[PDB]
């Protein structure tokens, strides 16, 4: 039996696929579930649960046949009407999903999600059993890897309507990817086995993925040097067994603009100008991440053959001396004579709690400002994010495709990946412009000149740019890590 031990480090958020909408839960469910595409060992979108595609010549309308013989777990076939579902199902307003603005590449996607528009107005519908056709509101080149996002992936509507909850355990849940959830064991362990449902179930050469829940990555170094794990983090105290592999996004902060003190957008940039990116990378993570003096993330190239990072060029970067004119200048602004108290927020975490600490440190030290830490798991820190609860908070972003834009589009007002309370016209209008500009040059111009104001206003602070390092058991082979996009199991050997 060849068994891949992996750590998921902790319970994933929810396995009802467009709420999850982060790495914990879309690892796993990468690896039970499956898309029309999935992205292959370079990273390009591959026939997964469509065999084949045709794109009209105006370059909106894709029509997917999906493929003969595809499969639920439970023997249902896969069909185009379970893609029709999901995608209605993923912008029903009612629903409240996270991930709901990636459906708005369809055309009558955002009116529906806003109640502007009716369901069957959105331009997705099943021709027949076997054929999907979709109209976009305009020409999307990366469509094809955003329909292997965990998001637009297909539920059996059978079993959805029979039970809205078959997603909340193993016993419940049915699936179409190379794995079938055999066991989770909820906050302890997740297994999963070979699909002989599957498709493709040829191709994959594992009999059983388990997946561990050790949030402390020392324990996680233990587990992989007494073998219990084939996989691992590299230890920050530590320093052919490893494995360096990008990974696009960014570890940052958020304000609340709207919570006392940082309605005032000097006290904002005060904080965001104290804090030394290189430091934490040098002293707190250690395992050689890039500083982040901006929010888009290496990676992307531009029309130039440049890298967008590279071309835009540091944003914000420390200076003490600055910082404490600034926030002096927002305490005068507001009748300040001492700041409100103020509480930075993490998601309880060893790797999350030593940031947080090296943050408040650093606060002290250059603005003499006294933060106080709370903390909190993952899926409620999430909840209370997005809620606007939080003062001053950790904060992560990857991308849900490959384009600055996904990173950009954050920071429209109101929008789901704000959480800041952030609301500048000027940027929303940039976005906007930039989502309708078919000229790359100029499409590319426009999403610098939205970065620089976003920075400029310092609702967020960058932190650093993610990687993937591991340690990797030698007898592994043929994991695929991909720089935007969760880990594929299906082609791994042991
Ligand atoms: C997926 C979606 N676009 C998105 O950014 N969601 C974020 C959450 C993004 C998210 O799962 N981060 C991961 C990133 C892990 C990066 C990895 N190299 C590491 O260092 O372990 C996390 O913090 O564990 C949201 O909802 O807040
Ligand atoms: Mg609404």
């Amino acid at each position: 039996e060849k068994v891949l031990y992996v750590n998921n480090e902790n319970e994933p958020t929810s396995f009802d696929p467009p709420i999850g909408f982060n790495n914990v839960s879309w690892q796993p469910l990468n690896n039970i579930m499956e898309g029309l595409t999935r992205l292959g060992k370079d990273h390009e979108p591959e026939p997964a649960m469509a065999e084949k595609w045709s794109v009209s010549k105006d370059n909106k309308t894709y029509t997917f046949t999906i493929r003969e013989n595809a499969k639920w777990t439970n023997g249902d076939p896969v069909t185009a009407g379970d893609f029709e579902y999901a995608w209605k199902r993923m912008l029903d307003p009612k629903k409240g999903a996270s991930s709901a603005f990636l459906g708005y590449f369809i055309e009558g996607g955002e009116a529906y999600n806003s109640g502007k528009g009716k369901k069957d107005d959105v331009k997705v519908t099943a021709k027949d059993d076997r054929t999907l056709e979709v109209t976009l509101e305009a020409p999307q080149k990366y469509f094809l890897s955003v329909v292997s996002n965990p998001a637009y992936f297909p539920v059996n509507e059978k079993v959805d309507k029979d039970n809205p909850k078959w997603f909340a355990e193993s016993d419940t849940f049915v699936g179409n990817g190379p794995f079938k959830l055999t066991e989770w064991k909820h906050d302890d362990s997740i297994t999963m086995e070979k699909s002989d449902t599957y498709w493709d179930k040829d191709t994959v050469k594992l009999d059983k993925v388990k997946w561990a829940m050790v949030s402390d990555r020392n324990t996680d170094y233990q587990m992989f040097q007494s073998g219990e794990l084939d996989t691992a983090y590299v230890p920050a105290e530590l320093s052919d067994n490893v494995n360096i592999v990008d990974q696009a996004g960014l570890y940052f902060y958020r304000f609340n603009v709207n919570m006392e003190p940082f309605q005032n957008e000097n006290i904002r940039k005060a904080f965001a100008m104290a804090v030394d990116q290189e430091e934490i990378v040098k002293y707190v993570t250690k395992n050689n991440e890039k500083p982040a003096h901006a929010f888009v993330s290496p990676g992307f190239t531009q029309p130039d053959g440049k890298d967008f990072r590279e071309a835009g060029g540091d944003l914000i970067k420390p200076n003490e001396s600055k910082a404490k004119q600034l926030l002096e200048k927002g305490m005068k602004e507001e009748n300040y004579n001492k700041l409100p108290a103020i509480t930075l927020t993490y998601s309880t975490k060893p790797e999350h709690k030593k940031i947080a600490e090296a943050i408040q440190q650093k606060l002290k030290n250059s603005l003499g400002v006294d933060v106080k830490l709370a903390n909190m798991e993952w899926n409620v820190f999430l909840e209370d994010q997005k809620a606007l609860k939080f003062q001053f908070s950790q904060s992560s972003f990857l991308p849900d495709y490959a384009d600055p834009i996904s990173f950009l589009e954050a920071f429209q007002t109101g929008n789901s990946m704000n959480r800041t309370g952030w609301a500048n016209k000027e940027y929303d209008q940039l976005i906007k412009q930039a989502k309708n500009e078919a000229d790359e040059k100029t499409r590319f111009s426009l999403m610098h000149q939205a970065e620089e104001l976003l920075i400029n206003e310092a609702p967020i602070i960058p932190v650093y740019f993610y990687n993937q390092v591991h340690l990797q058991n030698e007898q592994v082979k043929g994991i695929v890590r991909h720089p935007v996009g969760y880990i594929d199991l299906k082609w791994a050997d042991k």
